[PDB]
């Protein structure tokens, strides 16, 4: 479980099959994603947990572009476990690191 795992690393699984949880918020999900997710924010994890889709033997975990998501690791590994849990940096810190853009909705 807990890995702490950096940026581009995760760009690699993630094309090949692990998944990430949006535990931020949907308000969010407006404007950007990141590479891989799903919109499970603490409204759904605290009253059922890690979605039944998104439930593969290797996940990830992120929240904001620094929302401290190691601040609820325990509770956020437990809600996932057995499965393989990760951090992707600071968020969409991670992400953006090695340079890479969200699923934006293009404009002009």
């Amino acid at each position: 479980a807990l890995t702490t795992i950096s940026p581009h690393d995760a760009q690699e699984l993630i094309a090949r099959g692990a998944k990430l949880i949006d535990i931020r918020d949907a308000d969010e999900y407006l404007r950007e994603h990141i590479p891989e997710a799903d919109l499970a924010p603490l409204s759904v994890l605290e009253q059922s947990g890690l979605p039944a889709k998104l439930r593969h033997e290797q996940i990830i975990f992120h929240c904001q572009a620094g929302k401290r998501t190691s601040n609820n690791a325990d509770k956020l590994a437990a809600i996932a476990a057995p499965a393989e849990i990760f951090l992707l940096e600071d968020g969409i810190d991670g992400w953006k690191k090695a340079g890479l853009p969200v699923a934006v909705n293009k404009s002009q």
